[PDB]
């Protein structure tokens, strides 16, 4: 998996935050001026897998991606999250974006 | 609030989901096929008001979601959630979109 991976620093990334719960970096195709990806260290595949049981740490998670979206784009900023193959999902770790830096598009998808 | 009115059926609107916390329903000015709202029926006007207090019940909110989604969405579905001026956000009300239906376009924002 290129997010554990990328999580444990095997492979480089432009590291925006981390602590002992997640890890957050720079996009390098961002689709915005202000484009990061927030991700568990811990290996969940995607949304789907959240369960009552794990539902209080994806909280947590989405926490943490509130305080770096307020820091980084205090002007506002977009959180998405893909699940599947309609969505584009990519890569099967769980990966919120964070995009900001602009008034940012309301497109028909 | 034009979201706790939705919430409390003061306001019509083309229900997908309730339960005695979460309220999903149609969006009228969709951009995509399935295009659906989902908001707790607590009133928190953005995800920048998460604090460690209530982030378990964000996380059972997007368990939630989740569930919508995997439902309705079995193809796969995107979640974004807005926050502030650039984001676009219109209700000071927290909502998650629900996004799926065909492949979803991933553009320039
Ligand atoms: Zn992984
Ligand atoms: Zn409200």
């Amino acid at each position: 998996c290129i997010f554990c991976k990328i999580a444990q620093k095997q492979i480089p990334s432009t590291i925006v935050y981390e602590d002992d719960e997640i890890f957050a970096f720079k996009d390098i195709n961002p689709i915005a001026p202000i484009h990061i990806l927030v991700i568990p260290k811990q290996h969940i595949a995607s949304l789907n897998e959240i369960t009552e049981e794990n539902e209080a740490f994806i909280g947590k998670v989405l926490y943490k991606v509130s305080l770096i979206g307020k820091k980084e784009c205090p002007e506002g900023y977009r959180v998405v999250n893909n699940i599947g193959e309609d969505a584009g999902q990519t890569v099967k770790h769980i990966h919120f974006h964070i995009l900001g830096g602009k008034k940012l598009a309301w497109d028909k998808l």
